[PDB]
């Protein structure tokens, strides 16, 4: 299949994206191929295919290896599965790749994560943006979807890229669109509130059971428990089927900000992350006061298995007060 590279004595889950742009799965320890691509048939594939002309990014948080195996021809993007990198970290890869790249016509990029999906797919779409073949994050990403997957054009763009991918995506496009390449200027912001919309239905239907995590730079930085007014104050209209919750305390966030809603209730599915459902966003690309996300654009509602629970005017919008100096 389109995931599956069978030639000249290789058997690998590689595509190749474009001539010069490979997508491919974790190089995995030890000889055994049995779903798995083994790191002396991907390191043999290179040194043979693209003799020192090639560049490997490993997009896993959760996993190196051995890097002396390609030559020392490795650079690491810390992702955790299922989540995004942060905006200066997605910038460095993007010049990282430009600088070898240009040297060479000939020279190659390698892009991996566990499977070579969702965040492979974030960062060989916001190369491909960076190289011009494409204008816009959604033709990059479907072409990257077409590729690498069972996604056809004019199909709906669904099991490539979590909501949160996509959307780092078009952060790229707009930051090249927009800032000329650079990364746009820090904004400081509290979230002072959290309203969901079309709560029936969504675990106790009225919010009791919520809780949610903000998280920067890999910590948690605040925790809200709605029922108990943990850090907020809930309030429920059965009329309007939304919550709207007061948030305290929040302390200043700059940057890539990741939001996780936690549940109590057994009847409320958790997807990716270990919750819910969750969403990152940057601050610098805030507008206004707020940020309202559709079912589409939150982790774990966007996928369509979920849409008898999250309905279609299910939303989440982040209130903010402005937190500069």
């Amino acid at each position: 299949n389109k995931r599956r590279y069978r030639k000249d004595g290789f058997d690998l889950d590689l595509t190749y994206v474009t001539d010069h742009v490979i997508a491919m799965s974790f190089p995995s320890s030890g000889r055994q191929s049995l779903f798995r691509n083994p790191i002396g048939e991907v390191s043999r594939f290179f040194k043979t295919k693209h003799p020192d002309k090639f560049r490997i990014y490993n997009l896993c948080s959760e996993r190196g290896y051995d890097e002396t195996k390609f030559d020392n021809h490795v650079y690491r993007v810390m992702i955790d599965d299922h989540n995004v990198p942060t905006l200066v970290d997605l910038l460095k890869f993007i010049d990282d790749a430009k600088v070898w790249m240009t040297s060479d016509p000939d020279h190659v990029i390698a892009i991996h994560s566990k499977g070579g999906k969702g965040r492979t797919g974030t960062l060989v779409s916001s190369w491909l943006l960076e190289d011009g073949k494409f204008d816009t994050a959604k033709e990059a990403l479907e072409y990257f979807g077409s590729r690498r997957t069972d996604f056809e054009v004019g199909d709906v763009f669904q099991g490539v890229e979590t909501a949160s991918q996509i959307r780092y995506v078009g952060y790229f496009e707009k930051i090249k669109k927009n800032y000329g390449g650079q990364l746009p200027p820090m904004k400081k912001l509290k979230v002072t509130g959290v309203t969901i919309t079309a709560i029936q239905g969504v675990g106790r239907g009225n919010g009791s059971d919520l809780s949610m995590q903000i998280v920067s730079e890999r910590q948690e930085v605040l925790l809200c428990k709605f029922a108990e007014g943990y850090n907020c104050a809930l309030q429920y209209d059965a009329t309007d089927d939304c919550v709207t919750c007061e948030v305290k305390n929040c302390p200043v966030l700059a940057g890539d900000i990741k939001v996780r809603f936690m549940s109590t209730s057994k009847s409320l599915p958790r997807g990716y992350d270990n919750c819910p459902f969750y969403f990152w966003f940057n601050t610098s690309l805030v507008e206004g006061d707020h940020v309202t996300l559709k079912r589409e654009e939150i982790d774990n509602p966007h996928k369509k298995k979920t849409w008898k629970i999250y309905r279609d005017n299910f939303t989440v919008k982040l209130t903010f007060s402005d937190a500069e100096d």
